[PDB]
């Protein structure tokens, strides 16, 4: 019901597109002004520093698309693999932002290895969720979350500075979820796939 | 003070000047998009200020990821919907960059409607390609439920094409192997969905 956030996100996106593709020197200056207005609006109405907002909201290059998050979906004995971050104390599927220069499966494999110690392969395309569709909170950013099924083929469980705990959980014993990293409804869809792996793939 | 009102009027005034003076069709489209949004903003919050959202950037880091391109995969009795591109006069599936504010399926529906005039539904996730600007290319299947064929200033031609009568492909928009894979899915339903 906070309508203004999404208008301002659309204004920045169009200003970014203009700064990328316009060859008209007065129009390029128009798009910069518009981008700078989007930062001023966000800065004021979030009480966030102007230059911090510029970095977080308005420093991308090229046409603006949603950002990509990857979530690795690994089962053992009908229990789903979760990792707990030391700092926030909350639990999620292994994954994170898609690093530029990596394919979606290369991100899944790297994130699982760094967060859990496990080697994985045998990738399956499970789902794409739109983070903003029924999102609890307003978002400055738009995210698509790709869920990739993987098989453990090696390594061994290893914790780290960032990851305090690596554990499997059944559908009826879920730990305290980082809703920012995975929703309860996304976890339910992954247990549905585990029960019926030939089921249609969820795409928002 | 209510600061949003003066900022939106600045946006409106810049967009109006852009609209008047631009000769480039894509700049005119951008300024029209900005005009449209400015109209929508002024028709709400008649008296109220905007809600302050002090936690909006709490867990934001400015992390950049690959860009998303979407291609809509639309079959009509074993022929695939292609579009002749203004930019090169070569052919591609309807699609383009996924826009902020749109789900993957809304993107596929939007691009199909604007490029061809067809309404589509019954979306299926077919594939995500990336042969390593960095781009993840999402292929979404859907079916015509409505509308009718319509050429444009950007889309000179709309044409269905079989696997042995494929036009000159716009290779950046869709590779030969990507098109082949799509025919494979139509012919062998529940073939393993590719993810790079
Ligand atoms: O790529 C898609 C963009 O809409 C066009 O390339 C821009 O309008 C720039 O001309």
């Amino acid at each position: 019901t906070i309508k203004w956030i999404d208008w301002v996100k659309q204004i920045q996106s169009i200003a970014q597109a203009g700064l990328t593709y316009s060859k008209d020197v007065y129009d390029i200056e128009r798009f910069q002004q518009l981008r700078d207005i989007s930062i001023s609006m966000m800065s004021h109405y979030t009480k966030t520093d102007w230059e911090v907002v510029e970095k977080l909201f308005a420093s991308e290059t090229g046409y603006q698309t949603p950002k990509v998050d990857i979530r690795a979906v690994v089962f053992q004995n009908e229990k789903l693999l979760f990792v707990k971050e030391k700092s926030d104390g909350k639990w999620a599927l292994p994954g994170g932002w898609a690093d530029v220069g990596y394919t979606p499966t290369e991100v899944a494999a790297k994130e699982v290895f760094e967060e859990t110690g496990y080697e994985v392969d045998h990738f399956k395309l499970l789902a794409i969720f739109d983070k903003e569709k029924h999102q609890p909170s307003p978002s400055a950013t738009h995210v698509y979350k790709i869920f990739i099924g993987c098989e453990i083929i090696g390594g061994e469980k290893k914790t780290s500075i960032e990851t305090e705990e690596v554990e499997f959980f059944g559908e009826n014993e879920l730990p305290n979820l980082s809703i920012a990293r995975n929703t309860e409804d996304q976890i339910k869809e992954m247990f549905a796939y585990m029960k019926d792996p030939q089921k249609e793939k969820l795409i928002d």
